[PDB]
C-alpha cells in the first residue's frame, strides 16, 4: 500500500527484531486506525435504519446520557483541534483528523439514536470501543516511548492523541451501564451489552436468594417473546403448513397402493420456524472451537520460548496476554451459546407442550379411545421432555466431529503416526464404558422388585402397627425385612463395584493414553526423542480430544431415542379433528330442539347405536326419555353433545347446552371453584343452588364445606355427592338447554325427591329451560311434561304420563456429614483418603519425571540417545503409569464396600428405633411421610449418593495437584492462590445457595402443569358442551408460562456461575503464564509444560468440584431425615432383670391403684384415679359412653400408654416392673379391627412357627374357620392380600380368635369383638369364647349390652371414672346409669 501517503516506512521487518521493538508509526496510523472508522461507516446504517424502522417512545434524558454525550464532543473538540495545528506536511497528517471528525459526528448520532430503543447500549457501538481501543493502545505505547526516549519532536500530536486515548476509556466504562428503565421487569432487554454478555445483570436475584428465600414472585417474568401465546401462534402457522403438505403426500400412495398415518413432519416444521435461534448457535460454535485450538498452539510457543535463553521478552508477553484474551473470547462466545441453545430448549417444549394441550380439546373421540388417561399425560411429560434434552446439544453431532477430525490433525503434526495407538485407546474404551453401563442397568432394573417387596411388606406394617404392639411380633418381622434388605445388599454390591470399573476405567484414561502414545513414539525410531513442545501440546490435545470422543456415544442414546418419542408426536398431532357437522347450534328456527332422522353408532364400522331417531321439542318442555338397558338411553344425550359418529341425518339445537355425566368429573380446588366453574360470585344464585342441591347441610361435617381441596389428593366424597356437584353447577350456570344423565342414581329418595321438585318441578329454579332427563327410575315420571320410552332402536310412546303410559303398568449443618462418616467408618475412610493423596502424588510425580524426561532433548540428539537411558526413562513412567492405576482402583473399590456397609447401618438404625417408638409416634405424624422418608432417602443414601461422594473427592484433589504442582516452579503464586481462591469460594458460596432453590421451585410448579392436563382429559366431554374450552387454554398458558419463568431463571444461574469460573480458570492461567515469562532464568524450558500443561485444565475442574458441591449439599439432606428419627425416644426395654416366673400369671388376679394416664403430657388426665381389684376368673363387661375411657383401659393393660400415676399390679406382681415383651407375650388380647399382614395364613396366625400345623387346625376348629381353610387350594399355605382384603370382615374375626385360642392366655382382653359381626357370627364367637376360656380373667368391652349380661360383674366407666360396679342384676335394679343404657 500507499507509503507517500505517509512519507515514512510501512513494513519494517527489522522493526520486529530487537527487544525494544514497536510496529512502524505509517502503518499504525493506517491500517489499525482504519479498523474502527471501517467498522462503522460500514455498518453505521444498518444500526441506524434498523432504529428509525421500528419506533418507541423516546425516553427521558438520564444523567449518563449527557456524560456519555458530553464526553463524545470532547473528543470533537480535539479531533477539530489536532486539525487545526496541522493546518497552521505529510497527507496522512491531515486526512486522518478529518476521518474522526466525521466519524466523531456519526458516533454521536448513534449514540443519541440509541435512546429510543430499550437497549441502549448495544453490541454495534460497544464493540467498536473495544476495538477502538486494543487497534488503539499500540499507537498510545509507540508514542509513549519515543516521549520517554526524548523526542518531543510531535509533542503536540501525542498530548491530544493521549487525551483522546483516555476519554474512549471513559467512555466505554459508561457504556457498559445501563439506565434502570421504569418497570422493563426482566432486566434482559435493558441490561448493556457488556452486562449481557458477562451475566452481571442476573447478580439481583442471586445475592436477593441468599438472604430471604426466593419465591414464584420474586423471578422476573420470562420474557415478551417467549410467552407461550406467540410460540403457540407461530409453531401452529408452520405445523400446519407441513402437515396439509404431509397429508397430500399420503393421498398418492394409497393413490398408488390402489392402482396408515402422515409420518415425518414434526422435525421439519420445527426447524421451518426457529431457524434463527438455530443458526445464531452455528455462526458461534465455530468462534468457540476454533479458540478451543489456540489455548494449545500458544502454549507450544512459551515452551518454545522459555527453551532458548536468547528470545526477545515481548514474544513471551504478547503470548501471555494473548493466552488470556484468546481465553476470554472462548469463555464469552461459549455462554453466549449455551443461553442460546439452552433457550432453544423450553421455547421448543414450551411450543409442543403447549400445543399438544390445544388439540387434545380437538381430537376426534374415535382417535382419543385409542389412548389412556395415563400415557396420554405422559405424551406431555416424559415424551415431550425428551425434546428439550436432544435440543439442548443437538449442535454436538458436528462439532464433535469437527473436533476429533480436527485435533487428530494437529496431534498427528506433533507426534506423527504413534498417536494413532493414543487415539486408540479413546476407541476401545468406549465399548467398555458402554457394556458395563448397560450390565450396571440390568441390575439396578433387576434389584426393583425387591425395593417394591420391601415396600409393600412395610407399608401394611405401619398401618399394622397397632396389633404389632400387643403381642410383641415386631422381632419376627424386623428378622422377616432385614433379611429382605440382607439380599438387597447382595445385588447392591454387584452395582456399586461395576460402576467403580467405569469410574477408575475414565479417570484412569488420561494417565494411560499418554503412556501408550509416550510409548510408541520413542519405542518406534531411535532418532525419534521427546521433546518439551512435542510432549506437552500432545497431552493437553488429548484432554481436549477426550470430552467429544467420551460423550459421542452417550448422545446417540439421546438422538435415538427422540427418533421413537417424536414419532408419537406425529400420531398425536396428525389425528383426525372431531367433526361438528351433525350438530348446527342456531336460534333462527323458532323449535329449541331439532332433529332430523337421524342415527348414531358408538363405533363407525360396526352397528348403529341410535336409529331413525325423530325428536321435536319447544322451550320450556321438562321432556324424560326412559327404557332398558342397551336401547340407547344415554346415547342420545352423547349424541347432542357432539362425542358421536353419526351414519346419515343431522341433529340440531337451539341456543345454549348445559350437561351432567353420570359419572362424575370433579376439577381440583374448592367447591366454589367448581360449582362457579369460571363466573362471578352471585351470593344470590350461589345460595340458591346450595339450598336446592341439599348440599348446604352436606357442607356441616366436611372440614371446609365452603372451601375444601375436593377433587384428587385432597378429599374423597360419595358417589352421590359428586353427583349433587355437578347437577349445581349446571344449575348456577343458568344457560338454555340442560341435558340430565340419572340424577337420582346414587341419591336419597328423600333427597331425589327435594332437587326433583325444587329444581327440575316446575316450581323449581329451571321453570322454563328445555331440560332433556334420561334415568331409569319411575317415581318421578307423573311430575313430567312427556316421556318418551326408548324401544331396541326408536320410540315407542310419543306423550305425557297418563296420555298412553297410564292404561297399564307392565314395561315401567455440617455435623450430618459426619453421622453419615461416622456410618462408614472412619477406619476406612481415613485409607480411603490417603489411598487417592498417594493417587494425586503418583500424578505429579508423573509430570515431574515426563519434565525431567523431555530435558534429555537438551544433551542428546545429535548425539546418540543410548538404548540403556532409552529403555529406562520409558520404564519410569511405565511404573508411574501403574503406581497411579492401583492407587485408583484400590482407592475407588475400598470406598465402595464403604458405602455399601454404611447404607446396612442407617437402615438397621430405622428398624431398631422405629419399632421401638411409642404408638404417640405413629398417631401424631401421618403414615405417609414415614413411608415416603423410608423410601426415598433410603434409597438416595445408597444409589446416588455415594456415586456423587467419589466424583467430589477425586476432583477436590485434583485441583489441589494443579495447585501444588504450579507452587513447585514458581513459589510467588502462593500469594496469587489466596485472592483467586476467596473469589472462587465466594462464588459457590452463592451461586449453591441458590441454584439449590430454584431447581425446588421448578419441580413445585412443574405438576400443575401435568396435574392439569390430566384432569382436562379425563373431563374432556363436559368441557365441550359448556364450550369453556376458550378458558382452559388461557388457564394452562399462564400455568406452563409460570414454569418457563423458573426453569429460565436456573438456566441462568447455571450460566452467571461458568463466567465467574472460566474467569478465575484464566486468571490462575494467565497469571501462572506470566510468572514463567518474569522468572525466565530460574525455570528451564520444559518446567514451563507442566505447570502451564496442567493449568489449562483447570478451568473445567473448577465446575465439577462446584458443580457437585451442589448435588452433595442438596442430596445429603436425605440421610438428615433419617437421621432426625433415629434419634428418637423409644419406649422402655423389652426385657428387664426382673423377670417374673415362668408360669406368671398364674390366677389372672388385676389390681388398679388410683391409676392415672394421658395421651400426652400436654393433655388432660383422661384416667382420673382408677382403683378397681380383679379376681381370679372373674368375667368382667366394662361399659360407658364413646370417649369415657373404655378404649384407654386395654391401651394401659398392656402398657402401651405409660401411667401418669397409680399402678397396676397383676398376681401380685406389678407391672411397671416388668418388661413389655414379658408382660405382652402372657396377656391376649381381640383387637376391634381385625388388620392381617401379607403372605400366608400360617404366619398369620404364628409368626415365630412355635406350634405345631396340627395345633394351628384344632385352633382353626374352635373358631369354626376350619371348613373355609380346608376349601382353600392352598390351606395354611393360601397368601393372603393386604390387610386381607380377600377375606370377609367375620373370617378376619375369627382368624383373629384363632390367635388367641392359640396363645392360651390367662387374661384375656375383649374390645369391641362383635360390634361390625353379624349376629350369627357373634353367638359363634360368644360359644367359643365362653367354652375355651372358662378357666381365664375376661374383661369385655362392647357397645353391644346383651354381651355383657353373662359377665360376673359390670364396670360403668364415664368422663374416665368408674361410677358403678356390680353384678348385672344389682345394676339392673338400681336405676343408675347402667339402668339407662339397658332400658
Amino acid at each position: 500500500m500507499l507509503e507517500k501517503f505517509c512519507n515514512s516506512t510501512f513494513w519494517n521487518s527489522s522493526f520486529l527484531d530487537s527487544p525494544e521493538a514497536d510496529l512502524p508509526l505509517c502503518f499504525e496510523q493506517t491500517v489499525l486506525v482504519w479498523i474502527p472508522l471501517g467498522y462503522l461507516w460500514l455498518l453505521a446504517p444498518w444500526q441506524l435504519l434498523h432504529v428509525y424502522k421500528s419506533r418507541t417512545k423516546r425516553s427521558s434524558t438520564t444523567k449518563l446520557y449527557l456524560a456519555k454525550q458530553v464526553f463524545v464532543g470532547f473528543l470533537l473538540i480535539l479531533a477539530a483541534i489536532e486539525l487545526a495545528l496541522v493546518l497552521t506536511v505529510p497527507a496522512v497528517r491531515y486526512t486522518n483528523p478529518s476521518l474522526y471528525l466525521g466519524t466523531w459526528l456519526l458516533v454521536l448520532l448513534i449514540q443519541y439514536s440509541r435512546q429510543w430503543c430499550v437497549q441502549k447500549n448495544s453490541w454495534f457501538l460497544s464493540l467498536f470501543w473495544i476495538l477502538s481501543i486494543l487497534c488503539g493502545t499500540f499507537q498510545f505505547q509507540t508514542l509513549i516511548r519515543t516521549l520517554l526516549q526524548g523526542d518531543n519532536s510531535n509533542l503536540a500530536y501525542s498530548c491530544l492523541f493521549f487525551i483522546s486515548y483516555g476519554f474512549q476509556i471513559l467512555i466505554l466504562i459508561f457504556s457498559a451501564f445501563s439506565e434502570n428503565n421504569e418497570s422493563s421487569n426482566n432486566p434482559s432487554s435493558i441490561a448493556s451489552f457488556l452486562s449481557s454478555i458477562t451475566y452481571s445483570w442476573y447478580d439481583s436475584i442471586i445475592l436477593k436468594g441468599y438472604k430471604r428465600p426466593l419465591t414464584l414472585e420474586d423471578v422476573w417474568e420470562v420474557d415478551e417473546e417467549m410467552k407461550t401465546k406467540t410460540l403457540v401462534s407461530k409453531f401452529e402457522t408452520h405445523m400446519k403448513r407441513e402437515l396439509q403438505k404431509a397429508r397430500r403426500a399420503l393421498q398418492r400412495r394409497q393413490e398408488k397402493s390402489s392402482q396408515d398415518v402422515p409420518k415425518s413432519w414434526l422435525m421439519k416444521a420445527l426447524f421451518k420456524t426457529f431457524y434463527m435461534v438455530l443458526l445464531k448457535s452455528f455462526l458461534l460454535k465455530l468462534v468457540n472451537d476454533i479458540f478451543t485450538f489456540v489455548s494449545p498452539q500458544l502454549l507450544k510457543l512459551l515452551i518454545s520460548f522459555a527453551s532458548d535463553r536468547d528470545t526477545y521478552l515481548w514474544i513471551g508477553y504478547l503470548c501471555a496476554i494473548l493466552l488470556f484474551t484468546a481465553a476470554l473470547i472462548q469463555s464469552f462466545c461459549l455462554q453466549c451459546y449455551f443461553q442460546l441453545c439452552f433457550k432453544l430448549g423450553v421455547k421448543v417444549r414450551t411450543a409442543i407442550m403447549a400445543s399438544v394441550y390445544k388439540k387434545a380439546l380437538t381430537l376426534s373421540n374415535l382417535a382419543r379411545k385409542e389412548y389412556t388417561v395415563g400415557e396420554t399425560v405422559n405424551l406431555m411429560s416424559v415424551d415431550a421432555q425428551k425434546l428439550m434434552d436432544v435440543t439442548n446439544f443437538m449442535h454436538m453431532l458436528w462439532s464433535s466431529v469437527l473436533q476429533i477430525v480436527l485435533s487428530i490433525f494437529f496431534l498427528w503434526r506433533e507426534l506423527g503416526p504413534s498417536v494413532l495407538a493414543g487415539v486408540g485407546v479413546m476407541v476401545l474404551v468406549i465399548p467398555i464404558n458402554a457394556i458395563l453401563s448397560t450390565k450396571s442397568k440390568t441390575i439396578q432394573v433387576k434389584n426393583m422388585k425387591n425395593k417394591d417387596k420391601r415396600l409393600k411388606i412395610m407399608n401394611e406394617i405401619l398401618s399394622g402397627i397397632k396389633i404389632l404392639k400387643y403381642f410383641a411380633w415386631e422381632p419376627s418381622f424386623r428378622d422377616q425385612v432385614q433379611n429382605l434388605r440382607k439380599k438387597e445388599l447382595k445385588n447392591l454390591l454387584a452395582f456399586s463395584q461395576l460402576q467403580c470399573v467405569v469410574i477408575f476405567v475414565f479417570q484412569l484414561t488420561p494417565v494411560l493414553v499418554s503412556v501408550v502414545t509416550f510409548s510408541v513414539y520413542v519405542l518406534v525410531d531411535s532418532n525419534n526423542i521427546l521433546d518439551a513442545q512435542k510432549a506437552f501440546t500432545s497431552i493437553t490435545l488429548f484432554n481436549i480430544l477426550r470430552f467429544p470422543l467420551s460423550m459421542l456415544p452417550m448422545m446417540i442414546s439421546s438422538m435415538l431415542q427422540a427418533s421413537v418419542s417424536t414419532e408419537r408426536l406425529e400420531k398425536y398431532l396428525g389425528g383426525d379433528d372431531l367433526d361438528t357437522s351433525a350438530i348446527r347450534h342456531d336460534c333462527n328456527f323458532d323449535k329449541a330442539m331439532q332433529f332430523s332422522e337421524a342415527s348414531f353408532t358408538w363405533e363407525h364400522d360396526s352397528e348403529a347405536t341410535v336409529r331413525d331417531v325423530n325428536l321435536d321439542i319447544m322451550a320450556g318442555q321438562l321432556v324424560a326419555v326412559i327404557g332398558p338397558v342397551g336401547s340407547g338411553k344415554s346415547s342420545l344425550i352423547s349424541a347432542m353433545l357432539g362425542e358421536m359418529e353419526n351414519v346419515h341425518g343431522h341433529i340440531t339445537i337451539k341456543g345454549t347446552t348445559a350437561y351432567v355425566p353420570q359419572q362424575s368429573w370433579i376439577q381440583n380446588g374448592t367447591i366454589k371453584d367448581n360449582i362457579l366453574f369460571g363466573t362471578e360470585f352471585n351470593e344470590k344464585r350461589y345460595q340458591q343452588v346450595l339450598e336446592a342441591c341439599a348440599l348446604l347441610p352436606d357442607l356441616e361435617m366436611l372440614p371446609g364445606g365452603d372451601l375444601a381441596e375436593i377433587g384428587e389428593k385432597g378429599i374423597n366424597l360419595s358417589g352421590g355427592q359428586k353427583q349433587r356437584i355437578s347437577l349445581a353447577r349446571a344449575t348456577y350456570q343458568n344457560l338454555d338447554i340442560y341435558l340430565l344423565d340419572d340424577p337420582l342414581s346414587a341419591v336419597d329418595a328423600h333427597v331425589g325427591k327435594h332437587i326433583f321438585n325444587k329444581v327440575l318441578g316446575p316450581n323449581g329454579l329451571l321453570k322454563g329451560k328445555t331440560r332433556l332427563l334420561v334415568t331409569h327410575s319411575m317415581h318421578f315420571l307423573p311430575q313430567v311434561d312427556e316421556i318418551v320410552v326408548l324401544g331396541n332402536g326408536t320410540i315407542v310412546e310419543k306423550g305425557s304420563y297418563s296420555a298412553l303410559l297410564a292404561k297399564k303398568g307392565e314395561f315401567a449443618k455440617f455435623s450430618i456429614y459426619l453421622e453419615y462418616l461416622q456410618a462408614i467408618g472412619l477406619f476406612s475412610i481415613f485409607f480411603i483418603i490417603l489411598a487417592f493423596v498417594m493417587n494425586s502424588v503418583a500424578f505429579i510425580g508423573s509430570n515431574l519425571w515426563l519434565s525431567a524426561w523431555t530435558s534429555d532433548s537438551k544433551i542428546f540428539n545429535s548425539t546418540d540417545y543410548p538404548a540403556s537411558q532409552r529403555d529406562m526413562r520409558v520404564g519410569v513412567y511405565g511404573a508411574l503409569g501403574l503406581a497411579q492405576g492401583i492407587f485408583v482402583f484400590i482407592a475407588h473399590f475400598w470406598s465402595a464396600f464403604g458405602f455399601v456397609h454404611a447404607s446396612n447401618i442407617l437402615h438397621k438404625q430405622l428398624l431398631n428405633n422405629i419399632l421401638r417408638a411409642p404408638m404417640r409416634f405413629f398417631d401424631t405424624t401421618p403414615t405417609g411421610r414415614i413411608v415416603n422418608r423410608f423410601a426415598g432417602d433410603i434409597s438416595t443414601v445408597d444409589d446416588t449418593l455415594p456415586q456423587s461422594l467419589r466424583s467430589w473427592i477425586t476432583c477436590f484433589l485434583g485441583i489441589i495437584s494443579t495447585l501444588v504442582m504450579i507452587c513447585m516452579a514458581t513459589p510467588v503464586f502462593t500469594i496469587i492462590v489466596i485472592p483467586l481462591g476467596i473469589i472462587y469460594v465466594s462464588v459457590q458460596m452463592f451461586y449453591v445457595s441458590t441454584s439449590r432453590q430454584l431447581r425446588r421451585l421448578d419441580s413445585v410448579t412443574r405438576s400443575p402443569i401435568y396435574s392439569h392436563f390430566s384432569e382436562t382429559v379425563s373431563g374432556l366431554p363436559v368441557i365441550r358442551a359448556f364450550e369453556h374450552q376458550q378458558r382452559f387454554l388461557k388457564h394452562n398458558e399462564v400455568r406452563i408460562d409460570t414454569n418457563q419463568k423458573c426453569v429460565f431463571s436456573w438456566i441462568t444461574s447455571n450460566r452467571w456461575l461458568a463466567i465467574r469460573l472460566e474467569l478465575v480458570g484464566n486468571l490462575t492461567v494467565f497469571f501462572s503464564a506470566l510468572m514463567m515469562v518474569i522468572y525466565r532464568d530460574t525455570l528451564s524450558g520444559d518446567t514451563v509444560g507442566f505447570v502451564l500443561s496442567n493449568a489449562l485444565n483447570i478451568t473445567q475442574t473448577l465446575n465439577w468440584l462446584v458443580r457437585m458441591t451442589s448435588e452433595i449439599e442438596t442430596n445429603i439432606v436425605a440421610v438428615e431425615r433419617i437421621t432426625e428419627y433415629t434419634k428418637v425416644e423409644n419406649e422402655a426395654p423389652w426385657v428387664t432383670d426382673k423377670r417374673p416366673p415362668p408360669d406368671w400369671p398364674s390366677k389372672g388376679k388385676i389390681q388398679f391403684n388410683n391409676y392415672q394416664v394421658r395421651y400426652r403430657p400436654e393433655l388432660d388426665l383422661v384416667l382420673r384415679g382408677i382403683t378397681c381389684d380383679i379376681g381370679s376368673m372373674e368375667k368382667i363387661g366394662v361399659v360407658g359412653r364413646t370417649g369415657a375411657g373404655k378404649s384407654s383401659l386395654t391401651n394401659c393393660l398392656f402398657r402401651i400408654l405409660e401411667a401418669a400415676g397409680g399402678q397396676i399390679i397383676i398376681d401380685g406382681v406389678d407391672i411397671a416392673s416388668i418388661g413389655l415383651h414379658d408382660l405382652r407375650e402372657k396377656l391376649t388380647i381381640i383387637p376391634q379391627d381385625p388388620i392381617l399382614f401379607s403372605g400366608s395364613l400360617r404366619m398369620n396366625l404364628d409368626p415365630f412357627n412355635n406350634y405345631s400345623d396340627e395345633e394351628i387346625w384344632k385352633a382353626l376348629e374352635l373358631a369354626h374357620l376350619k371348613s373355609f381353610v380346608a376349601s382353600l387350594q392352598l390351606g395354611l399355605s393360601h397368601e393372603v392380600t393386604e390387610a386381607g382384603g380377600n377375606l370377609s370382615i367375620g373370617q378376619r374375626q375369627l382368624l383373629c380368635l384363632g390367635r388367641a385360642l392359640l396363645r392360651k392366655s390367662k387374661i384375656l382382653v375383649l374390645d369391641e369383638a362383635t360390634a361390625a359381626v353379624d349376629l350369627e357370627t357373634d353367638n359363634l364367637i360368644q360359644t367359643t369364647i365362653q367354652n375355651e376360656f372358662a378357666h381365664c380373667t375376661v374383661i369385655t368391652i362392647a357397645h353391644r349390652l346383651h354381651t355383657i349380661m353373662d359377665s360376673d360383674k359390670v364396670m360403668v366407666l364415664d368422663n374416665g371414672k368408674i361410677i358403678e360396679c356390680g353384678s348385672p342384676e344389682e345394676l339392673l335394679q338400681i336405676p343408675g346409669p347402667f339402668y339407662f343404657m339397658a332400658k
